[PDB]
């Protein structure tokens, strides 16, 4: 099936729904979060990974208990390769050094670079130079780039981009992210660079450096707000697993998925290394971001007449009792209780029942269940920390105290709950009480890195691409396999929590040559415990 692999692979005009340029952006911008079948690779591996999610059938059989499986790990290969990544590419390429189309050129190659960076920060070297180009130019079977070298045009894209951009130019038209304001994808790009710098700062620290100096200095400068965060807007549309959805990317697929296909049986319960942290360390967002349910009258299509047993639990001294790594809802059960709230409802209704037991376990709260939910991209939060880290490491980045960025940061997610998800506000009074206490910054410098990135990791919840990666590169949280929780016995893909996943087995048919090069790279073999080149440790 060669036709069908190159057909998928390259944009062929004759079949496609448009080459024009702002349309493919649109179109890839929605496919980003709105792909319901590539979502299915962060609820199965990243939130496991990542120790967020955990409970869930799908979250603990494949990332919770290490189970590899070459078409799950597949998924964001085959999207982004056979959709939007092919399509930016082409329209890339249509635009290139036309001096009339100069905007539109240089957002395609700032959300080229993105999406690129999800590609390799999940499988490592990678099409990208030579990708998507068959009918462009007859050029097939693309290597596999090197990552650093990967890396390397990244930084030189997003350069060229912020210094090609021009207001006085051409109009940004279908732009789901900044309505075409092009000094905000200025900001986006550089603020990208200042991700990636952070990325390469262990493997490459002299270039890190550098390239992030580079970046604050650059045309348009980066995200110093929250009102130029990179969301995209996603419309609120029925939840729907019919075969139609699966090519409906209007709506916010990973919310869908994480309410579930199984919503009664098989609903994001949090990990507890998640909650803890959340709940040890008196955090305001532990109840913003999940809450005990009773789903006994929910629907299956969508959140709605849940009953919140939460401030009951806490009134009578039940427990919560978060999934650890490699635990299932019913693995092991817990310590349940009668719920008043529930018996009321239970009073000529033979439906519900007022015995709880799951439902003492933490679950995603409904402001995170969503088809308008925003795709993530980037925050002025994550800006904030990166600044920070930056600071610790004592790179030039300006008059800011490192404490004073890491407490403008933590804010900043805090209060991104609130402007974008409709959570409750956290006051003044609430934050120092906080920041004052268990989200202090530290005194060592290690204390301050494991501060920064383990509020890093909270803030990106909602963006587990980029949640899975700062994980990885910073090494915080510290987490443990789920054999340290007693799942030793099921983890038939290792011990060790993955670090990368695997290329899709029919690049082996496909694109043959390549494959095997990108592997003897790695010394011949194709393993999800390699770690990828910024990944310096374990
Ligand atoms: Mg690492
Ligand atoms: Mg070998």
């Amino acid at each position: 099936h060669m036709d069908e692999y190159m057909e998928n692979m390259n944009t062929d005009p004759s079949k496609a729904a448009t080459i024009d340029p702002n349309a493919q952006l649109t179109t890839a911008q929605l496919q980003t979060y709105g792909d319901l079948s590539m979502m299915e690779i962060y609820r199965n591996y990243h939130y496991a990974f990542t120790q967020q999610l955990m409970g869930c059938w799908n979250t603990t059989n494949y990332g919770g208990r290490h189970t590899l499986d070459n078409n799950e790990m597949s998924r964001i290969w085959t999207s982004f390769y056979t959709q939007s990544l092919k399509n930016i590419i082409d329209a890339q390429y249509r635009t290139a050094e036309d001096a009339e189309k100069v905007n539109i050129n240089s957002v395609l190659r700032i959300y080229r670079v993105y999406l690129m960076s999800i590609i390799t920060d999940t499988y490592g070297d990678a099409p990208f130079s030579e990708a998507g180009l068959g009918f462009l130019e007859g050029k097939f079977n693309p290597k596999y780039d090197k990552q650093e070298d990967i890396y390397n045009a990244f930084f030189l894209e997003l350069e060229d981009a912020v210094n090609k951009i021009d207001p006085t130019k051409d109009k940004v038209t279908g732009d789901l992210i900044y309505a075409g304001d092009v000094t905000k994808w200025q900001q986006l790009a550089n603020s990208l660079r200042l991700r990636f710098a952070m990325r390469i700062s262990s493997v490459n620290p002299t270039k890190a450096q550098t390239e992030f100096e580079n970046a604050l200095a650059a045309n348009g400068g980066v995200i110093t707000d929250a009102s130029s965060d990179a969301l995209i807007k996603y419309m609120t549309i029925a939840f729907s697993f019919g075969q139609e959805a699966y090519s409906d990317y209007r709506g916010n697929s990973l919310s869908q998925l994480l309410f579930g296909n199984d919503p009664a049986n098989n609903p994001s319960y949090l990990c507890s290394t998640f909650f803890n942290q959340l709940y040890n360390s008196g955090d305001p967002r532990t109840f913003k971001i999940s809450r005990c349910y009773y789903d006994g009258l929910m629907s299956a299509t969508s959140p709605d007449n849940r009953v919140d047993i939460t401030q009951e639990m806490i009134e009578k001294g039940i427990a919560f009792s978060p999934r650890d790594p490699g635990a299932y809802s019913w693995e092991p059960w817990p310590t349940g209780y009668d719920s008043d709230i529930c018996a009321e409802l239970a009073v000529n209704n033979p439906s519900v029942t007022a015995t709880m037991a799951r439902e003492v376990e933490p679950k995603l709260a409904n402001n995170f269940l969503k088809s308008d939910n925003p795709g993530v991209v980037m925050t002025s939060a994550e800006v904030k920390f990166l600044m920070a880290e930056a600071t610790v490491k004592k790179w030039n980045v300006g008059s800011v105290s490192a404490e004073d960025l890491y407490k403008q940061g933590v804010r900043a997610a805090i209060d991104f709950l609130t402007d974008n998800y409709g959570c409750t506000a956290t006051t003044d009074a609430e934050f120092d009480a906080f920041i004052q206490d268990k989200g202090a910054f530290g005194h060592t410098d290690n204390q301050k890195l494991e501060a920064i990135n383990t509020q890093a990791w909270i803030l990106h919840f909602t963006n587990p691409a980029e949640c899975w990666a700062n994980v990885r590169r910073s090494g915080y949280p510290k987490l443990k396999s789920p054999a340290e929780y007693g799942f030793g016995q099921y983890l038939t893909g290792g011990t060790e929590i993955p670090v990368r996943l695997c290329y899709p087995v029919l690049e082996s048919s496909y694109n043959k040559k390549s494959y095997n090069e990108a592997i003897e790279r790695m010394g011949g073999t194709d393993n999800w415990h390699s770690l990828l080149w910024w990944d310096t440790e374990n």
